[PDB]
Order: C-alpha cells, then sequence, then structure tokens
C-alpha cells in the first residue's frame, strides 16, 4: 500500500521548494494537480530511471507527494490539503508561472 | 564589480525554486526584501565560507540575487523586478510562508 511519507510535522518550506527544484520534478507537480493522481510510468520523461526514482524519492521525503502501490504501479499524489495547511496559497504561485514542458 | 547574473530571458522558475530551497539561501532572501541591500558579512549562517560562497554562487547564477563589489565588501541585491515579471506572486507567496531564522 502507502510508500514511505514524512509527518506534517516534519515538512518544511525549504524541503518542498527543493522538491520542485528541477524540471522533471515540477512536471510531475504540474500535472499531478491538473489531472488528479498518476502512476510514475504517465510520466513520459527521456531520463534513465534511477534519477527518476531519486526524484519520485525527493518528492515524497520533502512533503510534496503521497505514493501508494496498489497492484504494479506506483500512484501518487499531490497532499495539497496538508501543503496548504502549512503554506496557504504556495502550490498556486507556483502553478501560475509553471510553463508545461 | 558586478558578478555574474543571468538576463532575464534565462532564468527559469525550477532554479528559483532551488535557490530558495535551502533555509541558509532563504534566510539570505527574505532579509534582503526586509531590511534591503545586505553584504555577504551579515549572513554568517554556515561554519564554512566555502558553504557561504557556494550559496551566493547558487542565488547569482539562478536569477534570484544581483551581487556587487564595493571595495572588501560584496553588496548584495534581490532581483524583485525580474523575479516579479517572470513569476507575478511568487516571491511574496514564498516569503510570507517562511519561518525566520536570522
Ligand atoms: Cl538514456
Ligand atoms: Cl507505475
Ligand atoms: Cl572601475
Ligand atoms: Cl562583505
Amino acid at each position: 500500500r502507502f510508500l514511505y511519507h514524512p509527518d506534517r510535522k516534519d515538512i518544511s518550506l525549504p524541503g518542498v521548494l527543493y522538491a520542485l527544484g528541477d524540471p522533471a520534478r515540477l512536471e510531475i507537480v504540474r500535472l499531478l494537480a491538473s489531472k488528479g493522481e498518476q502512476c510514475c510510468a504517465e510520466f513520459d520523461f527521456a531520463i534513465a530511471k534511477s534519477t527518476m526514482s531519486n526524484h519520485f524519492k525527493i518528492l515524497r521525503e520533502s512533503g510534496v507527494v503521497l505514493t501508494r502501490k496498489e497492484g504494479t504501479q506506483h500512484i501518487n499524489r499531490l497532499r495539497r490539503e496538508d501543503l496548504e495547511t502549512l503554506f496557504p496559497g504556495l502550490l498556486d504561485a507556483v502553478l501560475r508561472s509553471a510553463q508545461p514542458l
């Protein structure tokens, strides 16, 4: 079922901003807010699977993405309820100027 | 006289977020936004000056901070117009959610 996720007390703005500080990690967050839950395979970035796995590990450890294992799929979800509880209005400002890749 | 700064055409939102993705780098920006132009010496948020020299380097090359040499002093300026013309409402959104560390 659910993969590792930090608690809300352990989420910082420097970690969220670090996880959004990559072209791929930001497109993952842009698509997870516009298209809802998505499996890791829908992200067809032309990058190695070692870099993609680390990207999702950063997304999870930062408090931004909640990943779940249902079958053989890795389902990711934007933890927007928790990010708007700590930082109200931040995700919207980042997604305003986020240009689609 | 004026250290490297990227043109507004080459500043990306991911690069700006990576430069605010450090508690020390975010503290520098929050001080440059509240108290104005500050010198690198007014920020001792590290045991190593190499760690601090790399912080301003990331802030400079990412398009957030402009640094200028005035004698024995490097003065740092927040590029507010550039970050607000490209990313409207982002810096104020980041600054209002930042916890003061000073
Ligand atoms: Cl390859
Ligand atoms: Cl998958
Ligand atoms: Cl001169
Ligand atoms: Cl100085």
